[PDB]
């Protein structure tokens, strides 16, 4: 008699997952917003105090988007007038409220339309970027010092990233890096002078008579890339009478010989900074370690302290060279790198030694290094039970690498197989965040003896609500292909009956280093399709997928649109051979990279799929950006890899769409995968006389996430899938 | 069983309609293309000779797109490298062939990318526009003389129209007018300096990496319009002076007080030119008649020869003030104008007398004046049988207006009721073109005795083919609403049975002065729908439609989106009451103004229609151009008609679309009705949570006429209609 999880439940968020987002402010306490109030918690005992009244700003007059308390707890930055730009970038207005004198600062306030702002790591200095230039405020109420004067819209970027560096390299708008104690402020400068612009229309509200043309410096594959320079400035010796002097750190000669990128910046100590550079041909990167010289006031990077990282099977790193984790004295560091077997493990480096030593090993991979103390290094890996889609927290004794302890594996194995972690300032405490297969579970622990102090949030409220719903189940397993196992997951309908034939929807992404088969608990479209429509929603990680070593991940190097596409068909083929699958009703769908694979599959002539949906897909690699595309495809020149760039397009397979039902969807204001990609797909289908379904979303970008568009797309796709499967 | 007229028959054009396109080159000879070669026929006897052998240019090195013989027959203009622009404009290359010498001229050649070229009306002078400047060639092989130096891409246009003048005013790209014997060359100059630009992307072939942004000076309703100036240069003086003076003829004071347009240029004699001007508020126009002053070399327009033409019920003219037809001596002229009853009839004017004399009258209208001789005036009207949808040729004796003979009415009344005509150079002969209700019939006649000389093309071949096909029948009739007749037509399925209930498709356009109910024979989408799908396709001409007097035409003055929308809904009801229509299956569809009406109807909440298709619709009048929009809606300001502008949008009825099935279609490169218009409709529908069907056509314009796209859109629309009507 109980209800199912419906489309409306998914769209209106009827069943909400509770979270516990805390912010560590020291090694013993953290901030947590409750009832709109900000409380400070003592980790050891769990007791709290109110830190900021949810009414303190009742007469502020502005809607506060977010807040940020200075490291010393003396000030709070109030963010408002938020205006989103790309994936991470946005502008906003700011105000600083003095917590000591319980007063709002009105003198020398941060400008409106500020592009980025950040407190120093210690104390209360500020650094913000406005009009592409960097500014520093030693005190919240004092006048700021201008650090750069070359800032120019769409041309010169000081302290912030341009489009491609924001999206593909740093995953952030900021290009500012404070030294550990706030003395130095390092920053990058980007020059997009010769980078072509992508142009597309923006219609805006109906009142706008003429559509606006948006123009963004965006380097497509093979095009001219922005250039980059790196600087360091001493914020302790700034003058009101003299323009701040920034010291430049140039990239190594092996980098200056041609196009290159700055791919990582990590401080080692108060006077030592490391930088990793990557060549445009992303199989070779160099780390420079630089020390501040009090005599010349310059930064020297000893050649003997250089570290090269290259790859012979593919590119370097998962999406970019990994970041180094320096020890207290900065004389050595730990870094995740691909080992001789092609598995990513932690290597220990001496700053002036070429050979590093691997401290972990095995047919599994370290996902990331989470914390470092003189006795232990904490990290997350998918080692447990050999499940590449599981994640657990481990610590390894630095004095004896044979001593590895899993800290989360056995806490609750049935409910928790995928963890994330948050350590306090000195790793004295850590918060564990279990996200599956059962309902999310947040706990707090102490490092000295790894005690489980308390449960922060167990989602018992949601568990109670879900008891009255017929929820689908999840099967995570694998199939073998040529001696190699590949994992898949299936979202199975309630009361699954293996003696019946169920329609099947293959949910695919399949980009390089992707993972779609995991132990994560999710309430999404697939939950509804399985719960209400009785559709099996499956996903498969084939060649090119991540966290299983380079042999699998690099199989598609310089060859996108091949093995990862073929493997999805092979998986479907195998699923169709299963007793509970109706081989007459198998569909496939994907978004972004997933739209591309779905389209390449439907245009393969395999005959396995009856219909498919591609959302904002890539259609030909020459249309996507250089940093991501070239990493996997090299350059599109006859001397490099043009032939495959031309053989891996969706358009060339148009004719094969005659035997399938295809729905193509795309937002007109997509700054990431340009509408162009879908406009070329539709034109090729028209040119060979193939009928298909389409839907454009006016002014929506790659996320098609505005509330109304989101509901509209999923509603439209549901009708399409049900119609394809002959479902009432 | 006889096969029916299928979708493939329409898309593949299996039943080809033959025609007979001839070009008069004198008072008794015409050119005709047969077997790909150009023949010259003697009108009087029907005999001919090969004018230009099809192999004459087998090694020209290019595909000849079109040709043009100079009036004196001494040269032939060869046009190639045709590159289409808007509805009438295009660029091309040209070569000139000396017919006597049989050689292709190779010196002082017309430039590539020439915007327009035209022979002088007599002899073989040439005037062409290149890079927006006018040039004149006295002899085909000699250097040309530059006439203007102000030419400026998208800014200053000399001798050619800008976008809005091309589309809405002159229906042509050229803006130059040779005087009768070719001595003078008159021309307009348009300045779009402050006209806003419509911008949209053009994706082009898949090889183009970055989309192209098309930018066109296009004035939307209420925006800054281009300004205009008129000039006349004496070409006979070009070889005598270094820089011949272009004498300007200024607009009258009545026009200079505000924004205005040049709407007509017509030469009266070798030394008399007439021009008509129109105020931005299109209900007042002025015609100046200007004489060349041999002593000053200037042009003077005597105010006593100025003619005013204003309208109290609407705008002036059907789409623009009508053109004058001067008698040989240039002292009088005939012009079609709305009489006191609102019916358009021929008025005879003395050039220096303001009151004119109507020479025709009645409750019908004159469509156009086709020829004028010293004794007779020939015109086309819908007088016959009081059928506003019919057209016939008439002759009226200039010395006795009571003597009016219909030259086409009785030729073949059952087969022919819609005629157009083509007179020889001095009207000695005329070709009659019958286009319906039966198969087109082309005949040649002698003006001296109005006797038929012979049949040129009777379409016997097609008639034979259609014998084996179950063709639909067509009904043209009227219904009385408010004691006034409103015509409609219905394409009826074969073997129609008034005792059955047929699904009905309302084919609508309904813009001002439109006519969708007529006696023309058509082989189109509706033919297939009726013949194969047994669907009744109907059209109705309600308030706002033309050729029936101003009472009906001006009924929507300043009120677009009202009566013409309601009458369409009311027509469906009336059709329901006819008894052979299935009220559960009534659909509506239209293109352009038609897409707008369709959308307005589907959003009216009438409950009458089940589904509808809007192709390239207008969605809000402020997005359409100034000249057309303001003519019917006035200005979008609070002091004028802004409230109705804001009240007649499709977007404000979004909520009502929940009651119907909608398919929205638009070409992305539509320079006329911008994609913007459908982008706002879709957004408004997404915003209120309405599901609908959509389809964009990459790089197609308002005509979506490319071969592949054309077949694709009609195939897509057929599936939608059949599905809505539950048809196999
Ligand atoms: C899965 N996601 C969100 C991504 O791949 C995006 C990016 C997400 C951030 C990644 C990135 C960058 C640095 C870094 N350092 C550590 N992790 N890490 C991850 C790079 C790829 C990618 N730029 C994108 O939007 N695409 C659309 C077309 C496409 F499919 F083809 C790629
Ligand atoms: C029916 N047609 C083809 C037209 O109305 C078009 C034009 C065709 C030429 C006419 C024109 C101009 C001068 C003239 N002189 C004599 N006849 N004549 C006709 C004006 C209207 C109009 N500019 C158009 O494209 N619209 C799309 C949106 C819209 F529906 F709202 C109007
Ligand atoms: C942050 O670290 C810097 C660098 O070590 C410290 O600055 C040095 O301080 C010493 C002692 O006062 C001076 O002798 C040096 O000349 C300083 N060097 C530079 C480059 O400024 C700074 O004191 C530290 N700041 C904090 C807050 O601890
Ligand atoms: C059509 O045929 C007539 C004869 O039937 C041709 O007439 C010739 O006309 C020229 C003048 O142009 C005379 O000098 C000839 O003597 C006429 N010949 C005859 C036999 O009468 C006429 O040229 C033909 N026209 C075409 C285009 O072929
Ligand atoms: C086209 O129109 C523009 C006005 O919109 C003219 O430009 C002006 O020209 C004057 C005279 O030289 C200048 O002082 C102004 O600065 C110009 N205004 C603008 C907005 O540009 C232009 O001269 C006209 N061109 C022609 C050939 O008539
Ligand atoms: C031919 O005459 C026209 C008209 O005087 C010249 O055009 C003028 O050129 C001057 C200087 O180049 C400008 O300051 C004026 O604004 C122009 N007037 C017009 C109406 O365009 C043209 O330059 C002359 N050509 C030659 C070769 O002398
Ligand atoms: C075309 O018409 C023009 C204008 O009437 C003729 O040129 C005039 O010719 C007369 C002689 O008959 C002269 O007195 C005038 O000076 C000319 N006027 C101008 C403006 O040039 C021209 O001769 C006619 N062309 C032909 C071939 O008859
Ligand atoms: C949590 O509880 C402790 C007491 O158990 C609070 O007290 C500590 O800090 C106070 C002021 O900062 C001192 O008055 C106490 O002496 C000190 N306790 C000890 C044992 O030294 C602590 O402040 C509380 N934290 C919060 C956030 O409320
Ligand atoms: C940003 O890059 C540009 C171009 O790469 C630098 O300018 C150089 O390139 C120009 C081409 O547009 C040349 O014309 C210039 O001579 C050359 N140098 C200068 C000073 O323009 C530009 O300087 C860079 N800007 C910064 C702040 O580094
Ligand atoms: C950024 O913009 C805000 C909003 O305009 C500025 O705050 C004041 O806003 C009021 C109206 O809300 C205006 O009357 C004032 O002119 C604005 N300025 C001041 C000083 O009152 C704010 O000042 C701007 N910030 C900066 C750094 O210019
Ligand atoms: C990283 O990959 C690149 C690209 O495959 C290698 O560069 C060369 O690639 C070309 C084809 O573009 C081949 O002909 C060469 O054999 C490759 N090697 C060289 C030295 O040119 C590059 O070698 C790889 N780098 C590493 C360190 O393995
Ligand atoms: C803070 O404001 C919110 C407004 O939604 C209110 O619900 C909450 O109770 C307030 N906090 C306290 C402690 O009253
Ligand atoms: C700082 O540099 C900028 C830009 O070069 C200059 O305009 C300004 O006057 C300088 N100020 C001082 C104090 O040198
Ligand atoms: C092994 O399997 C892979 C796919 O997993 C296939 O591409 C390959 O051709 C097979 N053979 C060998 C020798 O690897
Ligand atoms: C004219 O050329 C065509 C080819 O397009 C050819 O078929 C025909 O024979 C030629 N004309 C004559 C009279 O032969
Ligand atoms: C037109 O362009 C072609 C190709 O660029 C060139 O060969 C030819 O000479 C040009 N003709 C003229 C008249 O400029
Ligand atoms: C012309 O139209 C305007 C706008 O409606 C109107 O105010 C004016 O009176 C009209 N003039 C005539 C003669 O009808
Ligand atoms: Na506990």
């Amino acid at each position: 008699t109980r209800k199912t999880y419906t489309l409306t439940d998914y769209l209106k968020n009827t069943y909400r997952l509770k979270l516990y987002s805390l912010r560590w402010i020291s090694d013993h306490e953290y901030l947590y917003k409750q009832e709109n109030n900000i409380l400070v918690f003592n980790a050891e005992y769990g007791n709290s105090s109110v830190f900021l009244e949810n009414s303190t700003f009742d007469e502020f007059g502005h809607s506060i988007n977010d807040y940020s308390i200075s490291p010393d707890g003396q000030f709070i930055l109030l963010e408002y007038n938020y205006v989103k730009q790309w994936r991470h970038s946005y502008t906003a207005s700011y105000d600083i409220y003095d917590l000591n004198k319980r007063q709002l600062i009105t003198e020398e306030r941060i400008p409106n339309n500020t592009q980025w702002v950040t407190w120093s790591p210690v104390g209360h200095k500020l650094a913000y970027v406005w009009n592409n230039d960097i500014y520093v405020k030693i005190e919240p109420n004092l006048p700021s010092y201008r650090i750069t004067w070359t800032g120019k819209e769409d041309i010169i970027y000081n302290g912030i990233t341009d489009w491609v560096y924001e999206e593909e390299v740093f995953s952030a708008y900021s290009a500012l890096w404070w030294s550990p104690n706030g003395t130095f402020l390092a920053y990058a400068q980007f020059n997009d002078t010769e980078v072509p612009l992508i142009e597309y229309s923006f219609y805006s509200d109906e009142s706008l008579q003429y559509p606006k043309t948006v123009r963004v410096p965006y380097p497509k594959a093979g095009a001219v890339n922005p250039t980059v320079k790196f600087f360091v400035v001493n914020t302790d010796s700034l003058s009101s009478v003299t323009n701040a002097t920034s010291i430049q750190i140039t990239a190594p000669a092996s980098m200056l010989i041609g196009d290159h990128y700055l791919c990582d910046v990590t401080w080692a100590t108060q006077e030592r900074i490391s930088l990793q550079w990557l060549r445009r041909i992303q199989n070779y990167s160099v780390m420079d370690i630089c020390d501040y010289d009090e005599s010349s006031g310059r930064w020297n990077c000893l050649v003997a302290r250089q570290h090269i990282e290259m790859s012979t099977t593919g590119w370097v790193g998962r999406f970019r060279p990994s970041e180094p984790h320096f020890t207290l004295d900065g004389n050595s560091f730990y870094k995740i790198i691909s080992n001789e077997e092609g598995y990513r493990h932690i290597c220990y480096f001496q700053i002036d030694k070429k050979d590093c030593t691997f401290i972990t090993k095995g047919t599994w991979e370290v996902i990331g290094i989470e914390a470092l103390t003189s006795d232990y290094l904490y990290y997350i890996s998918n080692e447990y039970k050999g499940m590449p889609g599981g994640r657990n927290l481990y610590k390894i004794q630095l004095s004896d690498y044979t001593k590895v302890t899993c800290l989360s594996c056995e806490l609750n194995p049935e409910r928790c197989q995928y963890y994330s972690v948050s350590f306090s300032k000195e790793a004295k405490y850590y918060q564990l965040r279990c996200s599956g297969p059962g309902l999310p579970l947040y706990t707090l622990h102490s490092s000295v003896n790894d005690k489980g102090l308390r449960v922060l949030e167990d989602n018992s409220a949601l568990d109670k609500m879900l008891q009255n719903v017929q929820m689908p189940s999840k099967k995570l397993d694998f199939i073998i292909l040529n001696e190699t196992k590949f994992w898949y997951q299936m979202i199975l309908p309630p009361h699954f009956d293996k003696s019946k034939k169920y329609p099947l929807l293959l949910d695919v992404y399949a980009g390089p280093c992707s993972q779609k088969a995991d132990t994560v608990f999710r309430l999404n479209w697939a939950t509804y399709l399985a719960s209400t429509e009785n559709i099996i929603v499956a996903s498969f990680d084939g060649r090119g997928s991540g966290y299983q070593g380079d042999k699998i991940m690099h199989a598609i190097n310089r060859r996108l649109g091949t093995f990862e596409v073929e493997d999805q068909i092979e998986a479907a083929r195998q699923f169709s051979k299963m007793g509970f699958v109706d081989n007459k009703r198998i569909a496939i769908w994907g978004w972004s990279y997933g739209g591309y694979v779905t389209s390449m599959v439907l245009g393969s002539g395999s005959g396995v799929f009856k219909c498919g949906i591609a959302v904002a897909p890539v259609s030909r690699w020459e249309y996507y950006d250089s940093v991501y595309t070239e990493r996997y495809m090299g350059l599109p020149t006859p001397e490099d890899n043009l032939d495959h760039y031309r053989n891996s397009t969706v358009m060339s397979r148009a004719e094969n769409f005659k035997q399938v039902e295809y729905l193509l969807i795309h937002g007109t204001a997509d700054d990431n995968v340009h509408f162009q990609q879908s406009a070329q797909i539709s034109k090729a289908l028209v040119d060979v006389g193939v009928d298909f379904q389409a839907m454009w979303y006016t002014d929506e970008d790659h996320g098609i996430a505005s509330s109304t568009a989101h509901q509209h797309i999923y509603t439209h796709m549901s009708h399409f899938i049900k119609q394809c499967f002959s479902l009432p």
